[PDB]
């Protein structure tokens, strides 16, 4: 048995004050750095435990002991995002009445459903970039946020953001972004309604969706399961409340942390010529079609490795919340009672070196030519158990597919020599990062 | 030999108070609706004399007699166009010099090697098109900008402005739009000098650093590429047969700004106007979209079947008869003479031919001239000669009235084939002038055919 390690406290505030920062995840990683693989965390009224070792994290991904917990930060989320699939409890009604209802838009025959879509935006990426004069640059993370919110806006609600029509973000993610950034900062603490503001315009944008919806052709996307599916257990569908919940949610969840991803491994391959090498060959032998079918997007093995790789060094996603259902004792070393609260630091533990080695900064996306010879939990970009992202197959297979034609038809030039600033909004995403993409002037379809 | 009319005249001012307006061409329309064919017009230090009847254009159009002439308005255009084509007279050396290198640019093998350029932007426009949600709308005259100013910077420049790429205006557009604004309230300012307005000027002159700027940039994304053959390729390397010598660098840059602007603005109020009255007639719609289906049988069009939507052309030329996007233009006297057998002319004296009076002109067109009918064109060697004149006249005529018509034609023609139109608001037409003309507010639905390209 051991004495949990935990920062300097202040009072009444705690260890509130020791973030004071736009990134309290990479501030949580250099307190990580000193005290360990535990440590606790108190905020006036709130108090968490950050596991950063794939020892514990291990134990902590046992469903039998711990659950799924809203941390603080989602349970801000939760103010417009309500019982959704991503801020509800395991315990909620909704909870498992959503995820059987959805699951089936996530099996594979609904992915090649979606992929003439995905091939739809992907398209609209790549021609912007063909379409730039040469004092032009292209500013990354911005077009993949245009690509991934227009992807899952079209794929999953028939609806089109059209954000490579404007050269301003959209509405839609001005609004998110000042959300997600209003309750990350509201965690270190007129703000309030501008806040509320926010969610107007978002749920203004659900309002359209829906509308347009009800105001037309047969249809079987996931909007068409939110409005007719029903629980297989109960034999309910989903009321009209929590259907507008799980728009909003499937709308932000469905394409934030995608973006950052394909952002973050840009990034890495052109800091890595040789890996970005490799990964174009790949990608120039099989997307051999005018435009990629899905079939040969699955054999885009190397691409696929290269995202796992990037989602190691960055997830995305950087955390996730437990609780603990019954008292029990971690890692055979720490004292827990039921309701205690574990953060997993996901950044951290995907540089445990006794799982990946001394070289954990490395980018290297051959430690992922073997998926499962991993060992159990030290790969966790996507949560755990019940829990986990319902929206893997779909992300990886866009990301793939975007990825794979951005290689195939230029080459990227890290023409700043771009130094890594990484924005938080609860999620992670390169804030600046800019490139020029020289054409390979390859014909589309 | 008669004495011309003349409207009321204010003390100094003369004519200037009868317009004080942001719509002075409506205006000296209904001035020559109650004066006739032919009035004088004088501001303080101006004179010249607007002409409306077909019966007297026909003289002013005799080049042995009169030539191109800079009116005031081209004047201040100068400010920023310089000796440019558009802006030069006809006996500046840079005029012919421009002329002979610039022309082969325009000729046919040059068209057919646009197409393809054309088409590029006219299918940027039909999938924003097809792209929209059921709740959302067009608005007219801002996309036909994004296509047309598109379509010149690619064949013209081998620049992409991406114009479809932006929701609001490029910048070069919004500078350019207040420009010939102020290039247009500045021919009404009785004390142009007045502290207001110089306070005003400043605007002006930031205005014309942004169109340049964009002009460097022309220059640096051309000179940065290592082959070409269009119209930027001819600025830098072609030299006038007659006198030896390439264009310097300075009359490159106007000539760069002047097809920018007159290589877009009126063509794209053409697209404007001509969709407007299509879907104010939609037998005349219905008819144009029979064509359209017709004749354009490839996923995007060919060269050659562009030139068989004969009815869609005489669309565009009816509504070039009723709303000339460049509704005036102006000629000089060479020599002292009589016009029409009944006003007398001194050398140097001023013409102005006011189009779209002109084309209203009941002894040509009879009497339903208001009436939007394409078929007036089916055989247009029976319109008198000098009776329609959208392009100007003469050695100075349009250089690029091919360019325009085949790009609207190809672009109307794909609109008609992709989408049905409605005019959900019963728009009321609203011209907005900067010296040219432009349907405001415009807006219009179209429902998917859903024709693949
Ligand atoms: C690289 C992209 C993505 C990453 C890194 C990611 C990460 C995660 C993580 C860590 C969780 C668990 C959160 C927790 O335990 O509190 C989660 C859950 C979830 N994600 Fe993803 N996600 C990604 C893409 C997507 C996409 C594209 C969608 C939708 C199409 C999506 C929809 C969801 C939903 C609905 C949940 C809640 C699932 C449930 O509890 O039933 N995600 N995601
Ligand atoms: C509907 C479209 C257009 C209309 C109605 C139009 C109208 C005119 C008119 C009326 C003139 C004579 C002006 C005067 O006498 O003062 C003119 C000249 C000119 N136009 Fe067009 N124009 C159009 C399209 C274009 C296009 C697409 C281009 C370039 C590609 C162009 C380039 C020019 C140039 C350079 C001149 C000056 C010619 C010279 O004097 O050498 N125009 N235009
Ligand atoms: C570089 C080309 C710029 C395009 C400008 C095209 C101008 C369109 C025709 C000019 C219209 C002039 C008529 C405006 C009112 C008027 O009274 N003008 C007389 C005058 O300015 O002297």
């Amino acid at each position: 048995i051991k004495e949990m390690p935990q920062p300097k406290t202040f009072g009444e505030l705690k260890n509130l004050p020791l973030l004071n920062t736009d990134k309290p995840v990479q501030a949580l990683m250099k307190i990580a750095d000193e005290l360990g693989e535990i440590f606790k965390f108190e905020a006036p009224g709130r108090v968490t435990r950050y596991l950063s070792s794939q020892r514990l994290i291990k134990e902590a991904c046992d469903e039998s002991r711990f659950d799924k917990n809203l941390s603080q930060a989602l349970k801000f989320v939760r103010d417009f995002a309500g019982d959704g699939l991503f801020t509800s409890w395991t315990h909620e009604k909704n909870w498992k009445k959503a995820h059987n209802i959805l699951l089936p838009s996530f099996s594979q025959q609904a992915m090649k459903g979606y992929h003439a879509m995905m091939v739809d935006i992907a398209v609209q990426l790549v021609q912007k970039w063909e379409r730039l004069n040469a004092d032009e640059h292209i500013e990354v993370p911005e077009d993949m946020t245009r690509l991934t919110l227009d992807t899952i806006g079209l794929c999953g609600f028939n609806y089109r953001f059209n954000s490579f029509y404007r050269d301003q973000p959209h509405p839609f993610i001005t609004s998110m972004v000042r959300a997600l950034d209003e309750a990350m900062n509201k965690l270190q603490r007129e703000n309030k309604r501008q806040f509320q503001e926010d969610i107007k315009v978002m749920n203004d944008l659900v309002d359209k969706i829906i509308a347009d919806r009800k105001a037309s052709e047969q249809s079987d996307d996931l909007l068409t399961h939110m409005l007719n599916g029903k629980d297989p257990e109960t034999g309910e569908p989903l009321d009209g409340e929590n259907i507008r919940y799980q728009i909003i949610t499937f709308l932000i969840a469905g394409h934030e942390t995608t973006s950052g991803l394909l952002s973050f491994a840009l990034y890495f391959l052109v800091k890595n010529p040789h890996v970005l090498q490799k990964a174009a060959e790949e990608a120039a032998r099989v997307l051999v079609d005018p435009v990629p079918s899905y079939k040969h997007v699955k054999q885009l093995k190397y691409v696929g490795m290269v995202l796992n790789e990037a989602l190691r060094l960055w997830p995305t996603a950087p955390a996730f919340s437990l609780y603990a259902k019954e008292d029990t004792v971690l890692g055979g070393e720490y004292p827990l009672e039921k309701g205690d609260e574990l953060m997993v630091l996901i950044p951290q533990l995907h540089r445990d070196k006794t799982i990946w080695g001394d070289d954990v900064e490395e980018f290297r996306p051959e430690r992922f030519e073997n998926p499962s010879a991993i060992p159990q939990h030290a790969f966790k970009p996507f949560g755990n158990g019940q829990r986990a992202c319902i929206g893997q197959q779909f992300a990886l297979h866009e990301a793939t597919l975007v990825l794979g034609m951005m290689l195939k038809h230029f080459d990227f030039e890290d023409h700043t020599n771009y130094e890594l600033d990484i924005k938080e909004t609860l999620t992670l995403k390169p804030e600046g990062f800019v490139v020029k993409a020289k054409s390979k002037k390859i014909p589309l379809g």
